[PDB]
């Protein structure tokens, strides 16, 4: 009765301009708020992953020891939706001065009264010693090395969860909505930008 559309909420990759995940669900425009499920590593950029002339940098994602201590690194978002010209743009993740954040996992807990969305760490056994002592866990990519218990297509171990804020689910969503994620370090904070949009279409069969 209320199941009146299919709507298709979609995470993208600002840059590469492919699905991070999706997730459908019948209902109608304002009852459609699903949470999200994706890998901080689905929505990473060419100007992500360190150098490989770069000794453990500790985050990236081309590396199972480079992806785990990225999991365990704090992180903050910043919305690009608003034009707010102090935060700056892309190239600064909308976070060009600390107060732009809106959500994330940081020690001051950031959170929102007018923006859209939260995003958290999701939950992942990464890496762990097990049995013989060797390594085991989702950090490792199981289509690099199989046998390696745990690991998981992808090496995927940075999951995050995205859920619909009161004013996230009372707002209008005509076109895309961008975001930047950044690392929280002592150092430079690496810039991951994604997206999120809506789709309604009809039921079937
Ligand atoms: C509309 O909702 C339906 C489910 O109610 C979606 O249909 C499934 O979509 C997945 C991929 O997203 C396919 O692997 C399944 O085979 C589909 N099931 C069938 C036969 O309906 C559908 O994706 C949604 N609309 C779209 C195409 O975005
Ligand atoms: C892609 O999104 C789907 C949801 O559409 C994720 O699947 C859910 O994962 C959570 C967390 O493990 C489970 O609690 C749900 O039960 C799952 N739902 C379904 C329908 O499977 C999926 O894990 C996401 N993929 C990634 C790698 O983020």
């Amino acid at each position: 009765p209320h199941q009146v559309y299919n709507v298709t909420w979609t995470i993208t990759n600002l840059v590469t301009g492919t699905k991070a995940n999706a997730t459908s669900m019948l209902g109608t425009l304002t009852d459609a708020f699903p949470t999200m499920y994706f890998d901080l590593c689905d929505i990473i950029g060419n100007t992500w992953n360190p150098s490989d002339q770069e000794p453990f940098p500790g985050y990236g994602c081309d590396q199972p020891m480079r992806r785990w201590q990225q999991r365990n690194t704090p992180f903050y978002v910043c919305p690009g939706h608003a034009n707010r010209k102090q935060c700056g743009g892309p190239q600064d993740g909308f976070c060009a001065v600390w107060g732009c954040e809106t959500t994330g996992e940081t020690y001051w807990r950031p959170t929102s009264s007018w923006d859209y969305i939260t995003v958290k760490k999701g939950v992942t056994q990464g890496i762990y010693q097990c049995s013989g002592g060797g390594w085991c866990g989702p950090c490792y990519d199981k289509a690099v090395h199989s046998s390696t218990t745990g690991a998981s297509e992808g090496g995927r171990c940075n999951p995050l969860i995205l859920q619909f804020t009161q004013k996230g689910r009372q707002t209008s969503w005509d076109g895309p909505k961008s975001w930047g994620l950044r690392l929280y370090r002592s150092g430079y904070d690496p810039i991951a930008l994604f997206s999120v949009s809506r789709q309604v279409m009809t039921i079937t069969p």
